[PDB]
């Protein structure tokens, strides 16, 4: 028998109308990197000034990078405390993790406390708290400790998500349309928080992946309140969510993989992973289309018709998946802006980008929150190598 | 505040509850008597010149309410890393070594054994929710699985490291919204846990990590959830009705972990059980109420619902179940699944439902749970956190 006892009703009611984006703050470390003369400080303070050829590679790397600054916990006074930390290879862990237990929620509260001025409800609204990092793990994790430092509700429902890496900015904004959605009265903390600290270290010549992570990798926290059926003349939506989809890419094993060690985080490149994203990204596309928009004539935009959000991990994967989709070269251009602003921030990124456009769309008096565009997309890329793929609608704008 | 004219949810919901539909689970294959234990620790971390401390650690065994455990770990492994059987060596990186490969490996185990009763195609699966609190990579176990299992590549996943002990909890709480705004979705939970990266060796001024060497065991279970069971096909044991989280008040501080150089290390500072013990009945009257309303007649009492309670330790239970009045009965599934494994971390409360079940098939009684139709699930760890869930058995 399949038998069941006599149904009730749904004993935590649920939501009508679709996940939306509220509110959206950030924050940075206060110490700021030129990209330009990164590699001077960098060899400075790893005591490498010796490896002349190294150097010239790095500059390389840095120079084609996209990046023009970037913002770190990190600077010479503790780097100099800390010499495993500026060693390509010693055992630091245990000092890295000092470090990032604390900052990392403190950076997201400081990200946090933004996002709730602007979407101006009280803290003790918020019912649920999403934590998001690649850097450092404890017990409680950080989404307790953001509760504490916050004083959110000590019956807010936490969902910690450690050692995600690049993708997860789209991994939250999948869990949080589920968590708003089948929740009545919902509203959702999402906080993304990213620091250098566990992956920085010197430089060696027979590792030029990991060489380029430290070209590449900056700090940021990125919050977001996320609720379905927003109140009229109380809440402001800002982006909506209609679909989510994950795929690892094919052919793809050991893309991007990176290990937890006594030395602290290892980052490893062993695929051409702008290849694999650009070669997939598609069929991706277009099965995600095909589920939003069906496939009548005329009922579904191009790509260059809809905004675009996408996770910079490196210039590269940018400018491979404008080559082949064929996009008109502003389709990537809020992605560009962040990434020379801010370097990669891993699960952070595609937050600050969705901040960007909403604040250039509303400067420019453009006709929706995403670039005058209806439909837009967000996308993660990262360890799989996972593809996290998001349809957004934008909400209209007077212009 | 204006918004496109709204339009249909683009991924169709479902409608029905949240449903058990199977369960498997797993444990490595080296057997630990409890009662010569103490024998097994003493001998292979070398400590047999602490003899206050072993006749200090016989005594907690003694009364550990663990009949035996099944660990990954066993002699020879443990001689082949000093530096694990050490209380406090650098270690991390052997047992990351282990853990990344065996955790997905044992979940892995309990998946195919879900999967078989589930009946259903693997292909049918479209979210996995993997969680644990041993050892952590990129990409994670639940990648990991998912190639071991060979899953569809657009499977949606859900991965949770270092959580702890109330996790059992949490993972019916996300399997709950993802089976029920998801038309269609069948939701691989799969909890899997090793000693391994808190194993050490005793130290005469740190009894409270003696007492996880007491305690913890390995194991790994899975279920199946997903909401509007097939008819004729699929068969329903639990449904998921409500849920929370509570962080108790002046715990902070009561279990701390901390992932170091020398493995993952384990600090008690409050009265757990008595944390847990004296604020627990606040907790459960609020889910009552929201489940059951407040009308005489309408609401059970905790003696006429099944319990299904993590085993931190025999003192929780004990303490629970004196300040809640409960009848000795209520715990005894809890306490079974102690006796026969120890405490596996996240993994505990799934093997206690499948027990339940199994038990209620067997004497024949009238539900899935124990003859109730209503039912608890609580998990308890850091926070001090503890995740309520309200199920609901099948009659039988």
């Amino acid at each position: 028998n399949g038998a069941t006892f006599p149904p009730c009703a749904r004993k935590m009611e649920r939501a009508d109308g679709p996940a939306t984006v509220l509110a959206i703050g950030t924050a940075n470390p206060p110490n700021v990197f030129d990209q330009s003369t990164y590699p001077d400080f960098y060899f400075n303070i790893t005591n490498s000034n010796h490896m002349t050829d190294l150097k010239t590679k790095f500059q390389r790397m840095c120079d084609k990078s996209g990046i023009t600054k970037r913002y770190m916990y990190l600077n010479e006074e503790i780097l100099k405390a800390n010499p495993n930390m500026c060693a390509y290879w010693e055992k630091s862990l245990d000092v890295r993790q000092d470090m990032v237990v604390v900052e990392v929620p403190k950076l997201g509260k400081e990200a946090a406390t933004k996002a709730i001025k602007e979407w101006g409800q009280p803290k003790s609204k918020i019912t649920h708290v999403v934590f998001c990092t690649t850097s450092g793990v404890d017990m409680p994790g950080a989404d307790w400790a953001l509760t504490k430092l916050l004083g959110l509700r000590p019956s807010v429902k936490r969902l910690m998500m450690y050692q995600q890496g690049c993708f997860a900015g789209g991994t939250v904004m999948r869990v949080a349309k589920d968590l708003a959605e089948n929740n009545k009265g919902a509203r959702v903390l999402v906080v993304c928080s990213e620091l250098t600290a566990v992956t920085f270290r010197g430089p060696s010549e027979t590792h030029l992946d990991s060489l380029v992570g430290q070209a590449l990798f900056g700090d940021g926290a990125s919050a977001i309140i996320v609720g379905a059926d927003p109140i009229p003349e109380v809440e402001r939506p800002w982006f909506e969510i209609h679909y989510v989809a994950s795929n690892i890419l094919p052919d793809s094993d050991g893309a991007i993989d990176g290990h937890l060690r006594e030395v602290g985080l290892t980052f490893h490149l062993m695929k051409d992973v702008p290849g694999i994203i650009s070669k997939n990204i598609g069929t991706v596309l277009k099965d995600a289309f095909e589920k939003v928009f069906g496939n009548e004539e005329g009922e579904v935009p191009s790509y260059n018709d809809v905004f675009w959000i996408a996770h910079p991990g490196g210039p590269a994967i940018l400018d491979q998946v404008e080559q082949k989709l064929q996009l008109k070269t502003e389709k990537m251009a809020a992605s560009r802006q962040v990434l020379s602003d801010y370097g990669n921030m891993s699960s952070a990124c595609v937050l600050f980008i969705m901040d960007h456009l909403r604040k250039k769309s509303v400067e420019q008096k453009l006709a929706t929150s995403g670039e005058g565009y209806e439909w837009g997309l967000l996308l993660g890329f990262g360890p799989g190598l996972t593809c996290e793929t998001v349809v957004l609608r934008s909400v209209p704008l007077a212009t």
